[PDB]
């Protein structure tokens, strides 16, 4: 495994720079820190930027800066990093179809235009993950710079980022929104589980500044209180408080402990560590889920590595293997291992006995020390088995290393979006794992007391735009095909009527009614009788007309009066163009 | 050392059980299972029972039941204990100055009679440590008992005492009240460090019971931000929110420390643990403030025991040694000790560098193992500045082995109250923690985590009155010359009226109107206008003639009319002997 | 913040007042007094001592206080707490006598934090 493990390491840490706003090469009018999810502009169209990918990797990122083996420019890293730091701050004051940063609604957006712009159609919203990561991700470079005197730094810029964040999830952990999948709209496990540890974090980063996050104080308990319905007794039921009818084996639940994994936590069932019965448990039945449905994964025992998906009801591009899902399978496991070596032991229990016999048919429940022939025998068929994973993944990666989001469940082709940056962060974080690099410990093991009952109290946040940001000598690499522009528009309208916009260029359907551009009425209140439409598809430089039109209720297209409005899509560097238009009688 | 105390611990324990209602035989007419705090009787009267050294020598009596030497009738302790347990049932409905159960109030009256009934003159309350001391107490042994099978009596009996005191701690805690001395009017160290642990102790308990403690879940980390307000810098101020100026140099401080004493806990500061930097130094400095003021001190350089007492100020009978604050001293070192031998190390710091150059002048700032050169030093020399202090309470221990209140500063005789039950039992707890025996552990590991800002928030309780008590064959040793009477009067006045009581015997003044005993107005309200007295110098038998009258604001004495009113105090064993009268016109 | 200024004061001659504030818990008919070694404080005579106020007395704080205003500047003095019970009788507190001295020159807030003494 180790010459492979070396290339396509080099070539995932490509395959994510390349894909960040500023100098990534596959980012064409991309403002700089924006990670685009990947490079694919249609079927699927990934060419946005995603709250959670973004985060996940910028996470990755500052992990390998400050530590882990091939070549590595550490300035161009950190100006990346805080490029990223820079591009949030600004899109935390953006409204939004979720709502604004005036009341904290507008921070559960799950995704944005390339340009700062907000994405207008329908969605899966809001993912209130996203908060979170972005917390976790920026708390993690602060005490990075606090450890080498950046101090005021990090209370210039990155605090009022992170407290507006903190105060997001202590006000809305409580609430439904959708799952990570962007499907399913309950309480998820992921979800819970990462808005659990950024708020301990917090904390933490609050008392190193001087600072008060009241939310960190009061809602940790009752978070991890809820984080215990998920456990079903067998495995991690991965989404609750739903009208959604699945068996709940899912991902989800996996990616849940591997990205809340503390090197210094004992086996928690309580916070769902890696090594715990409870983790361990629900490993088993999520990897034997694959194993008689995907035909690439015939013959593949108990005992093995078998290729895995996001769920085993899933459809979405035929229901396929991800690369991120046969990657996590394996980290779960070194993680464990990690953990098992750091104490001295494991331990094998009724919870856990299913996954222990398939490496040890004879295994009996018992406390083994790193001396006994038990702990020996399991450890290193542990071991096997993780690389088997990574030995899949090897035999499915192209001769270019490209990683795409799929691979097939019948022929093993690659498939759906290629280059996805989440699915490049996950094999750097996986091989990490692998060779015992670790992250800074969170405090998982000052956040595990279960309250005596659940009683849920969010509080309600204060919300302000960020105004400072870092210096950067960054711009961007040019626009070419894609720069989307946002049409802002008062016109109060009675029920049924819909608002649209046309004009001569393709994206706004060459003044045929029939392919105009639907407005979005999801901000639209007795207060400002307000439409707006992102239009994507508009190569840089293009000189447009364009009016608006109302499909009244009866069929009938009414024009608004006077002459077509004029717009010059700009070219370079754009940074959220728009026009805010009234009705024209 | 070793056989004196031998000698003296059996001598204590006989101290403790003598002076325990039910079969103590220096308890004539006491309940069982009240502790009298001394036999005394006059100069100093400490014939009543204490919330306080009743809690404390309950804990005592029950780590010595589950684990220590000589001699032990195990089945009369556990017998005792249920009688303690029984006891407190009652009194937690007894109405008294401080208020009644209904709203909590009632729980932190200092003491009570002998018979169940309340004290009824002015007197420093409330004193907000007992309640929080007495669930301590009453959690350990039911651990015990639910470890032995027996946990239904846990809940049917245990919890519904345990649930008043701690929903009591949960509302009143960030009120001021009266310290452990009885004098001082405002916020006490060893008050909030004992409440702090009540509640996480009553946590853990409600878990194993499957029930809820509201209180145990919200307050703990509020109570632990308030507490880091005691820290001076230097020592710690045992007062704060009050008028009152005293240095703060007290052994209240010290006695925070030990009844906190955590066996599993590292030098945590944040909870003062005995071997954190901040206990040493208070140690220190609480020893010094003696050295100088005593006559007995003369020549006892640093480095070496000295005799200790309450605070430096000190007047209370001449302001001398206590027997349990030089033993005390003492206990916090041997807890330091046992720590560090857990832990493999000790660590000096600037905080702690005045403490440890007084046993090497040459100590430098530094971490130290069990094998090196300056470990060895530092423990074996405070190990013998520890028996220093037991060295002490043996040149001035009397023949006979009683254990005073306290001993004198010029001459070392013994004064103040004889056999005081709490002397006993802080011969025995220090003696303990020198040969190694320590108390289960509260878990002070995961209750340190100071809060980002302090923000109190106490809530209100649900208090509910006893019913259930242990079935036990102990009645008490016969009433003789002390059977407190309680008399409540319905009487409507104006303000400057006092109402009294006088009588044809010598504790209601034999028909002098100067010599009557007054009933006091603190439960007079527009809804009861409600005056009372408790009557304690009545042997038991006596018949007697009673009448109520008032003292006007002009001097003239207003006497009821109709007959006297006639009562005969009962013999054996009585409980809660009292009349309830109205007015005669 | 005070404006900064060269003043002093005309120095101190017959009336230096200080106040006294007592920690003391009590019943319903106690009042608390004052007596001493000197004539402001009557002269160690029950009849002639100085009553303290119980206006910022509350179930927080059992707090006295007296003002006692006619004490020459330099004046050392003896004092000690007594109550007045609603039967007539007089209680002192327990303990040797309080000692203080009053200031000279420009005093400013004279005054002793007590507890009583047991
Ligand atoms: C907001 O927080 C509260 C409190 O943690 C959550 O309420 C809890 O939700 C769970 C899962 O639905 C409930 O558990 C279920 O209880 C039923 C009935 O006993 C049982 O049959 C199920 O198997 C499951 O255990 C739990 O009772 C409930 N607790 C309450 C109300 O105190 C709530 O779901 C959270 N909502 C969101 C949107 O985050
Ligand atoms: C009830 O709980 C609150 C909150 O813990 C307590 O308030 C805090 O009291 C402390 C001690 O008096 C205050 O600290 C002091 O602050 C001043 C001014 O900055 C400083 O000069 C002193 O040296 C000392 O540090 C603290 O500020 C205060 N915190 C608040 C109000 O948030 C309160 O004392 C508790 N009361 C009782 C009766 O338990
Ligand atoms: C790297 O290899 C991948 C996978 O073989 C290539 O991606 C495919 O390109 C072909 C070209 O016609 C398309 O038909 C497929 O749809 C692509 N797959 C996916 C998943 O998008 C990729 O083109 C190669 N990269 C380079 C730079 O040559
Ligand atoms: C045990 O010894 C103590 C102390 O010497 C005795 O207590 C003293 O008794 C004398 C007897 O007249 C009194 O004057 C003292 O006031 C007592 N001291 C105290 C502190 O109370 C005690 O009497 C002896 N006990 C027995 C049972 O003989
Ligand atoms: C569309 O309108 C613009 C602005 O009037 C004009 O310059 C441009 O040539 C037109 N483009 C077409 C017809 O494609
Ligand atoms: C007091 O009164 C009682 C009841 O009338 C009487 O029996 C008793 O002898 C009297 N005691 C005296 C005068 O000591
Ligand atoms: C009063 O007491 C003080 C202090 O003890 C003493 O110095 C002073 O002489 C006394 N004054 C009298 C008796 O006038």
């Amino acid at each position: 495994l180790t010459p492979f493990i070396h290339k396509e390491g080099e070539r995932s840490l490509q395959g994510i720079l390349d894909n960040l706003g500023g100098r990534g090469k596959k980012t064409p009018g991309t403002a700089a820190g924006l990670f685009i999810a990947s490079p694919n502009t249609e079927n699927p169209n990934y060419y946005y930027t995603w709250t959670r990918d973004s985060a996940l990797t910028a996470k990755c990122l500052i992990d390998l800066f400050e530590d882990s083996v091939f070549p590595i420019d550490r300035k161009y890293l950190e100006t990346g990093i805080r490029d990223y730091v820079s591009s949030q701050a600004i899109l935390q004051s953006v409204s939004n179809p979720s709502g604004t940063l005036k009341d904290g609604s507008g921070l559960g957006e799950p995704k944005f235009e390339i340009d700062l712009n907000p994405f207008s159609g329908a969605w899966g919203r809001p993912q209130r993950d996203g908060p979170a990561l972005r917390a976790t991700a920026m708390i993690t470079y602060a005490n990075y710079l606090i450890s080498h005197g950046q101090k005021s730094d990090v209370s210039q810029v990155m605090w009022p980022i992170i407290a507006n964040d903190l105060a997001y999830v202590g006000q809305y952990w409580n609430n439904t929104g959708f799952d990570l999948w962007e499907e399913v709209d309950g309480s998820s496990f992921f979800t819970i589980a990462v808005q659990h540890r950024a708020l301990v974090e917090g904390s933490q980063l609050a008392k190193k500044l001087g600072k008060s996050c009241d939310a960190c104080d009061s809602q940790p308990p009752q978070i991890l209180c809820f984080l215990q319905s998920f456990w079903n007794g067998k495995y991690i039921t991965s989404n609750i408080n739903t009208q959604a009818s699945r068996s709940g084996i899912d991902l989800d639940s996996v990616l849940g402990s591997i990205h809340t994994f503390d090197p210094e936590a004992a086996c928690d069932d309580a916070t769902f560590q890696p090594c715990s019965a409870r983790a361990l448990a629900n490993h088993k039945v999520y990897v034997d889920s694959f194993r008689s449905i995907y035909k690439i994964n015939a013959g593949l025992a108990e005992g093995s590595a078998a290729n895995v998906g996001r769920y085993p009801e899933d459809v979405y591009q035929g229901g396929n293997p991800w690369y991120l899902a046969t990657l996590g399978a394996s980290e779960l496991l070194y993680d464990a291992l990690y953990q098992w070596d750091r104490l001295g032991k494991l331990e094998v229990s009724e919870t856990s006995l299913s996954f222990f016999k398939d490496f040890d048919a004879t295994v009996k429940i018992g406390s083994y020390s790193r001396n006994s022939k038990t702990y020996k025998k399991l450890t290193q068929s542990i071991k096997s088995y993780a690389d088997g994973f990574i030995q899949l993944v090897q035999q499915y990666t192209p001769s270019n290393g490209s990683l795409a989001e799929q691979y097939d469940r019948n022929t093993a082709a690659p498939l759906s979006a290629n280059d996805l940056t989440w699915s490049f962060a996950s094999f750097l974080t996986a091989t990490q794992r692998r060779d015992a690099v670790v992250p800074p410990s969170w405090g998982a093991k000052s956040a595990n007391k279960v309250p005596t009952t659940c009683s849920a109290s969010p509080v309600v946040g204060t919300y302000k735009a960020p105004t400072a940001t870092f210096s950067s000598k960054t711009k961007c690499v040019p626009a070419k095909d894609i720069v989307p522009i946002t049409f802002y528009l008062i016109e109060n309208t009675y029920y049924g009527e819909n608002v649209f916009m046309s004009g001569n260029i393709t994206a706004l359907g060459n003044w045929d009614a029939k392919k105009g551009f639907p407005l979005t009425a999801n901000l639209y209140t007795q207060d400002q009788n307000l439409w707006f439409a992102s239009v994507e598809f508009i190569p840089a430089g293009t000189p447009f007309e364009y009016k608006y039109y109302k499909v009244e209720p009866n069929g009938d297209i009414t024009w608004e009066k006077g002459p077509n409005r004029v717009f010059v899509a700009p070219t370079g560097c754009p940074v959220q163009p728009h026009s805010n238009d009234v009705w024209q009688f």
